[PDB]
């Protein structure tokens, strides 16, 4: 399966930009309503930072 997911990584570069579009979308969030869903995106990326270092190729 990992082979299958390994080629899947090709969406990883396209996945990163994907959040970026959503980040800007925050501007369309309500003053109170942009803290819960808009800021939540940053958290997904926060943990993702440590992943790149952790992944370290591996089985691949």
């Amino acid at each position: 399966i990992g082979t299958t997911l390994v080629a899947l990584s090709s969406f990883t570069p396209v996945l990163v930009i994907l959040l970026g579009v959503v980040g800007l979308s925050a501007l369309t969030g309500y003053l109170d309503y942009v803290l819960l869903p808009a800021l939540a995106i940053f958290i997904g990326l926060t943990i993702y930072a440590i992943q790149r270092k952790r992944q370290a190729d591996a089985s691949s």
